């Protein structure tokens, strides 16, 4: 019962598999070098501007969820 969720909120697109990676990824590195972010936007069959925006918006946030003060 008393468990309980919210969110569900942005003005993001991207697929049910393609978030799951995506996020998957941002885990094992916030970033994300060129040579790389472009292959993944293959994989993904995202964007280079949606795997590059994603990400960076990520850890702006990530970083308050983080402990990590510095």
């Amino acid at each position: 019962g008393s468990s309980g969720s919210s969110g569900k909120g942005g003005q993001v697109r991207f697929s049910n598999d393609q978030t799951i990676e995506l996020e998957k990824k941002f885990e094992t590195q916030k970033y994300l070098s060129p040579p790389e972010r472009k292959r993944l936007a293959k994989m993904l069959q995202l964007s280079e501007r949606q795997v590059k925006t994603w990400f960076q918006n990520r850890r702006a946030k990530w970083r308050r969820s983080g402990p990590s003060s510095g």
